[PDB]
């Protein structure tokens, strides 16, 4: 029955502060002046780093746990992963979907992570994926808050039946409509899509999350129909356009027009750096683009721009473990955002603006929202990125949910000496 | 009441030359096999170059005079001076506009143009400059024929009420339909623009310039639908596409098709050398591209093709003169139309061709034609736009309206000599 939290360091404040619960919820957030005493009823931050949950803006849960099944993307890029994915496809079973998702879930749930975003492909008229997926959102429920993105991996235009599905779909619950316009046969048909796209959006009130662009061409600009589309309807923060990693390869001048209608529209966007450097540049013999969108610009500019881990060791993917602080650590370096600053508030991209990705409305350290946090034993974020360390303690409703005992390591010299890595 | 211009040089044409006058007209036009006497009534060219008046067919006389207010364009980019103007926009009132048009009005009376054509944005619920700019023309029109162009600057389907305000300007009297599909916020919004800048210049029998492809994106084409709809509608010769300066970046194979579609609608081009040395090429590196439309392969296709000054002192040019002499020099070096008759017949691309983009219909010295004229203190193209000569006399409904006496320049060596920089 935590009462407070006490001894914790919030991002770009100074000092140490009191976090006071009361019926699962943050009832007053006061200024120390001093290190508080530790008591029953009182979780000690210990002078760590105290934040709302890690979200998860942008992964696959029904194709998670299946690298190499029942083949392996030999060539690593985004085209044979549909076709490997689709050999996996044809074998899925109820079951194994929800025991795949929720080995990857758990791993979440001990990373800190309350908010998660899955896309399920939904160009399977069993809809099998789908089916498992809900019943998987009601039983992870008190732990994380999980969206179902209605994904038509294969299209909407080029696959049998794909709209009346994706509308199924929706019927059946789905909170986000998905789209992949650049898998389209035609450009014509990728813009189609998105009007279609929208359209079901506004007829359900659901959230829209296209994969967008998610090709190394430079003609591929969805991403000014997605835009656009959200503004003529006055949706927004309501609309999130992934990858854009096509982006990565537009002239400058077509860019800084784009950019004027991308901050009008208000739209979020979603990077995925683990995925995109090992699946864009593909293409290219040496040199190699990088292939991520242009995150740099994006927080110059003021576009709502967050970071995915996309897959977790899937036909996209062969590894990783739902780690948001590694994803941003990825992230940080593909996109040179490496002055002290930009790695100091590289925990937005994991927290706020991936929770303003999710159209949350019950999130961040203040009064009135519900005791759902997590305790960094760092300082501040430069420190927890440096050291990738766990997440300490995850409180949800003013429970704790998860935690780590740090691993204790000692170099025996001629005394034996505790290294922490810090400075 | 002059009743004779003596003595004048025409280009292309050998010898001298005597232009009678009658009733504010051109009576007749005689070769000289000498030198004529000057006399009362005659206006001695002095064996200067005599041509039909500069033409400006491209400026923004609401925008004049303005730069530095609020703030300036830092980037010196088009999207940059877009907001920058945006700010001045806010702050327009009647009579200020009406001050800054006219001080720009008067320098190019001044250096001889007779014809001018102004965009005014009508991204304005209050259409405040164009209100002003109509009064404008009415009090310039003794001296200058003012051609206004309804500009939706902020674009047409891309700004609230866009299309009903680019209608409202053409009701009160704008002379030709503006658009900027470049600036649309998709391609589809471009084309579309199109179309309603087609339709209303077919309800309002008006006039079209296009805002074209003024960005440094080889995919950005709306020049081909510029072309195909006036050649649809039988119009080119009243159709205008401004900048094209995504041209400079066409691949050559495209160029190719294109051009024979430029060649048979007929339509005409403006390039702005002073405006797109200065806001192309900002987003290259190095090298930077030159980002000027393709003059040199337009002339020597017959496409007719002309230079304007764009703009004096304002977000997107911040000198001038109003000078067309100085915009010609420009453009032939980057153009590199450097070869002696290249530079010689410059003068067409500030004079004939810019009459033609204009659809003027009184034009030219022949018999029967207005009184219109100028006269340059040089010997042919060449010398005057080697020398940067100004305009001797600027005569005007067969009276004088300008005249310059020339700067006199000496040295003082063993003995004092003039200096006039001929050869
Ligand atoms: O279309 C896609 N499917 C799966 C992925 F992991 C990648 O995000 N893109
Ligand atoms: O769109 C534009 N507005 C103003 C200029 F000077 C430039 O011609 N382009
Ligand atoms: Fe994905
Ligand atoms: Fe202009």
């Amino acid at each position: 029955a935590l009462q407070t939290i006490i001894n914790a360091r919030l991002p770009g404040e100074e000092g140490l502060w009191q976090i006071h619960l009361q019926d699962g919820k943050i009832s007053a957030i006061d200024a120390q002046s001093g290190v508080m005493p530790i008591t029953e009823n009182s979780l000690d931050a210990e002078q760590g780093l105290v934040i709302p949950p890690f979200v998860e803006p942008h992964i696959h849960l029904d194709t998670t746990q299946t690298a190499g099944q029942p083949n392996w993307n030999q060539s690593g890029t985004l085209f044979e992963g549909i076709e490997r994915w689709a050999e996996r496809k044809a074998l899925l079973t109820h079951d194994d979907v929800k025991q795949r998702a929720w080995q990857t879930l758990k791993w979440q749930i001990a990373n800190g992570i309350q908010h998660v975003r899955t896309h399920v492909d939904v160009s399977d008229a069993t809809l099998t994926a789908l089916k498992a997926m809900l019943e998987v959102k009601q039983e992870v429920a008190p732990w994380i808050d999980l969206q179902i993105v209605a994904f038509p991996q294969e299209g909407i235009l080029s696959y049998p039946n794909g709209e009346a599905l994706l509308e199924e779909a929706l019927r059946l619950g789905a909170d986000v409509v998905g789209a992949i316009p650049h898998f389209e046969f035609t450009r014509e048909y990728g813009v189609e899509s998105l009007h279609k796209t929208f359209a079901l959006a506004q007829k359900y009130d659901r959230l829209i999350d296209v994969h967008c662009d998610e090709i190394d061409d430079e003609q591929s600009r969805f991403v000014e129909t997605v835009a656009a589309l959200a503004h003529h309807e006055g949706m927004g923060a309501r609309v999130t356009a992934s990858h854009t990693t096509a982006m990565h390869s537009y002239n400058g001048a077509y860019t800084s027009r784009l950019f004027r209608l991308l901050k009008m529209s208000g739209i979020n966007f979603v990077a995925n750096p683990l995925v995109n450097i090992h699946l864009q540049g593909r293409f290219d013999t040496y040199p190699k683009r990088r292939g991520i969108t242009r995150v740099k610009e994006m927080l110059e500019s003021g576009i709502n721009v967050c970071f995915g881990h996309d897959a977790v060791f899937d036909p996209w993917y062969p590894l990783g473990t739902a780690n948001m602080l590694q994803v941003l650590h990825m992230g940080l370096h593909v996109c040179q955002l490496m002055g002290y600053g930009q790695i100091n508030d590289g925990l937005n991209l994991i927290t706020h603006h991936s929770a303003r990705t999710l159209n949350l409305q019950d999130y961040g350290i203040a009064a009135g929202n519900s005791a759902n946090l997590i305790i960094l034993p760092a300082e501040n974020g430069f420190d927890a990125l440096r050291r990738q360390v766990p997440v300490r303690y995850s409180v949800r409703g003013g429970k704790v949910i998860a935690s780590t005992q740090p691993a204790q390591t000692t170099v025996y010299l001629e005394q034996p000496e505790a290294i922490d890595y810090k400075r």
